C-alpha cells in the first residue's frame, strides 16, 4: 500500500495486522479462503467509482459503457462455470441472494420447506431473528439421527404435509453431497418452486467435485467468496424464464446501484474458476477433508455422518465431553481457527452448541496438503484430549508455528 | 495494478478504460464522486477475507481483534463525524440501510410517509415496484407547484390524514435545505418515528453546510459513497436506545458477514471527513453547484426552485421544448454526462422527465472552481439551444476537452 500508510496509520496497522494474523493463524472456519491478489486489485479499482443502477445495456445512468463489459464479463463466466441460462452477479451477500429470490417467489406469509437450522440449515433458510423466518413461514426437514444424512423421505413428507411454495435446499454444515435431483422431484410432486443455496459449495461444484444444482433448482443462489474464491459477494443463477422478475428483484427490487469493483473481482475470480489449477485446487480441498476427517477419527474423535463428501466437517464433541465452544476457545488459544456449530439433534443450545465446525478450504489455498492435515489433527487431539495441560497447550503452539512458519 | 493485467487483461482493459472515462467526462450526475487512493487501497486489501458476523467484541467468530478495530474506527469516526449516538457501518448500501430502519421500525402493511417520487424522494422511499412499496403502505407529501419547496403544511395534514408509524424525509432530487426539525415536530404530532435519509447530503451534513438531522430524527439512513465521498456502502446512525435493534436489524436480521474491506474504506473515508480541507472541499461543492446554477439561469434556463442551497440542481427543460432524455442524451454526445429527472408537477413519465438533474461533487473533487462552472453551464447553453447543430456539438465537445485535459 502507498497512500493508506500515510493517510491512516490507525486503519493501516489494523489493516497490516490481520494481514499478519492470517497468515500466523491455521484457518479453519469453514466458509473462509484467502482471494488472489488480482481479485483485490479489482475491488481496489476506480469503479468502486460509478452509479450503475439497472444491467450492461439497460442502465439508468450514461457512462456505463466500461462497467457494462466488466458485469457481462462476470456474468457470462458465471454462465461457463455453472452452465446456468441466467446469472445475476449483483448481490452484495449471500444474503441479498436469498432475499431476492424470496421476493421474487414468495407473497409474505407463504410457506417455505427448508432444512432444519440446527442440521445443517442456513440462518437465511428461516431463522425466526432473520427476515426469512420473519416474512415468511418457514418448516424444516432434518437428517436421519444416526447417519446425519438428510432425510428424503421427511423432505417429501414436509413438502406434502405443508405444501410450501418454495424449497431450499443446502446449507452451511452439511458435510455430505445433497441430492438435487431428488429435491426437484420432491418440489415437483407438491407444486412447490427449487433452490439451491449453495453457497458453501459453489468452487466444488465449479470444479465437478459436488453436483452442479443448476439443471434441477428455478433458482440456485450462492455466495461468490467460500470454496469459489472470490470477493465477499452473491449471486443468483436462474432459468431464463425468471431472468426478468430475479434482476427486477435485485432491481429496483431490494438494492440500489451495484458495487461495480467488486463485479470486477468477481469476474475475476470467475476467470480463476475457469482454469485448470482452480480445479486442481478444489480437488485438493476435498482430499484435504477427507484426510483431516480421517486423522481426526484416527485420534479418537467422533465425526457427524462419520466423515465428508466435500470441503467441511462436524466434530461431535460429546465422547471427549466437551461443549463446541469450549472446544474452540482451546483451539483458538493455539492458533487454530474453528467454529462451535450444533450438531445434528444437538442436547446443548446454538450458543454453546456439542460441536466445530471445519472446513479446508483456507489451508488448502496456502499450499497445504495431506501431511498438514495429518499434523493438524495430531495437534486438535493433543489440545481437545488434554484441555487443563497447559504444556500440552505450548507443545501445539509450536506445532501450529511450525505449520504456518 | 500488477496482477490484474497479467491474470485478467479483458477485466483489467475494461478497468482502464473506466479509469480514463472519468477523467475525460465531465461527470455531473449528483450522487457522484471520486474517491481517494487510500480509500480504494482499504477495499482492496485482506480484509475483504474475513467472516465477521456480529459487531465488534461480540462476533460470531475468533480471529476478529483486528477487523474489530477498524470497524470500532469507522464507527467512532461516524460518531465524531454526525454527533449520533450510535452507528452501525454495516449496511452493504444505502438501499440496506434504509431496508434495516424499515425491518425494526415497521410491520408488514404499516403505513409510511414519505416525499413523493415525482418530487424528490427516492425509489427506497416507497415506490411500489420497490420492497419499500411493496412490503408496506406508502403515502406521499410533495412540493409546492410554483417554490418547488416542500409544503410542511402538506406534511402535516398527510401525516394527520394517513397517521403513519414512519416518517421518512430527505431525497435524491431535492435542491433545498430540508427542514429536520418541521418534520420531527410533525412526527411527534402524530406519535410517528422520524427517519432521515441523507444519502445526498451526508458530506454537507459533515463539513457543516447543511443542518444535521441527527439530533431530529429517531434513525438517520445514508450512502457513504456521495458527498461523503467514501466507497459504496451504507450507514445508519441512531439513539442509543434503537442500537441494539437495529444492529439486530442489520444482523441476524437483514445482512449476513459485512464487508470488512468496505467498513475499513469506510472509516478511511470517515477520517478524510474528519479533516479540514474535506470541509474546505464541501464548501467548494456548494459554491460550485450555486455557481452553475447562476450561470444556467445566465444562459436562459429555468432552475426547480430558482436555484440550489445544496450540491444538486434541476433544470426544468419545458422553456427549451426539451424531454430530460433528449437533453441527457446530446449532453451525452459531447462528454458531458447527467441524469434525465423528473420534475415536480411533471407532464412527462418518468422514462422521458421534463428534467435534467446535475450535482456538482464529483467535479469539485476533480479541481473545478467557479470558472469551470461558468464554463460548464455555457457548454451546456450552446447544445441544449442548439440541438440539431453538428457545429455547436463540435464547438461543446472541444469545450469539454479543454476542460477535462
Ligand atoms: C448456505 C449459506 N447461505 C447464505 C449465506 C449468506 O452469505 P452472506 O454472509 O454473504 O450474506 C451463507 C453464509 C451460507 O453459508
Ligand atoms: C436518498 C437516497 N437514498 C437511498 C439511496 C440508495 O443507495 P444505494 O444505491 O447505495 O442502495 C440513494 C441513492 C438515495 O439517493
Amino acid at each position: 500500500m502507498k497512500y493508506l500508510p500515510q493517510q491512516d496509520p490507525q486503519v493501516f496497522a489494523a489493516i497490516e495486522q490481520e494481514r499478519k494474523r492470517q497468515h500466523a493463524k491455521i484457518e479453519l472456519i469453514a466458509s473462509e479462503n484467502f482471494v488472489s491478489r488480482a481479485v483485490m486489485e479489482a475491488q481496489g479499482s476506480v469503479l468502486t467509482n460509478k452509479y450503475a443502477e439497472g444491467y450492461p445495456g439497460r442502465r439508468y445512468y450514461g457512462g456505463c459503457e466500461y462497467v457494462d463489459i466488466v458485469e457481462e464479463l462476470a456474468r457470462e463466466r458465471a454462465k461457463q462455470l455453472f452452465g446456468a441460462e441466467h446469472a445475476n452477479v449483483q448481490p452484495h451477500s449471500g444474503a441479498q441472494a436469498n432475499m431476492a429470490v424470496y421476493f421474487t417467489v414468495l407473497e409474505h406469509g407463504d410457506t417455505v420447506l427448508g432444512m432444519n437450522l440446527s442440521h445443517g440449515g442456513h440462518l437465511t433458510h428461516g431463522s425466526p431473528v432473520n427476515f426469512s423466518g420473519v416474512q415468511y413461514n418457514f418448516v424444516a426437514y432434518g437428517v436421519d439421527p444416526e447417519t446425519h444424512v438428510i432425510d428424503y423421505d421427511d423432505v417429501r413428507e414436509k413438502a406434502r404435509l405443508h405444501r410450501p411454495k418454495l424449497i431450499v435446499a443446502a446449507a452451511s454444515a452439511y458435510p455430505r453431497i445433497i441430492d438435487f435431483a431428488k429435491f426437484r422431484e420432491i418440489a415437483d410432486e407438491v407444486g412447490a418452486y427449487l433452490m439451491v443455496d449453495m453457497a458453501h459449495i459453489a468452487g466444488l461444484v465449479a470444479a465437478g467435485l459436488h453436483p452442479n444444482p443448476v439443471p434441477y433448482a428455478h433458482f440456485v443462489t450462492t455466495t461468490t467468496h467460500m470454496t469459489l474464491r472470490g470477493p465477499r459477494g452473491g449471486m443468483i443463477l436462474c432459468q431464463e424464464q425468471f431472468a426478468k422478475q430475479i434482476d427486477k428483484a435485485i432491481f429496483p427490487g431490494i438494492q440500489g446501484g451495484p458495487l461495480m469493483h467488486v463485479i470486477a473481482a468477481k469476474a475475476v475470480a470467475f476467470g480463476e474458476a475457469l482454469q485448470d489449477d482452480f480445479k486442481a485446487y478444489a480437488k485438493r480441498v476435498v482430499d484435504n477433508a477427507k484426510r483431516l476427517a480421517s486423522a481426526l477419527q484416527n485420534e479418537g474423535f467422533t465425526l457427524v455422518s462419520g466423515g465428508t463428501d466435500n470441503h467441511l466437517l462436524l466434530v461431535d464433541l460429546r465422547p471427549q465431553q466437551l461443549t463446541g465452544k469450549t472446544a474452540e476457545k482451546v483451539l483458538d488459544e493455539v492458533g487454530i481457527t474453528v467454529n462451535k456449530n450444533t450438531i445434528p439433534y444437538d442436547p446443548e443450545s446454538p450458543f454453546v452448541t456439542s460441536g466445530i465446525r471445519i472446513g479446508t478450504a483456507a489451508v488448502t489455498t496456502r499450499g497445504f496438503g495431506l501431511e498438514e492435515m495429518d499434523e493438524i489433527a495430531a495437534i486438535i487431539g493433543l489440545v481437545l484430549k488434554n484441555v487443563g495441560s497447559e504444556q500440552a497447550l505450548e507443545e501445539a503452539r509450536q506445532r501450529v508455528a511450525a505449520l504456518t512458519d
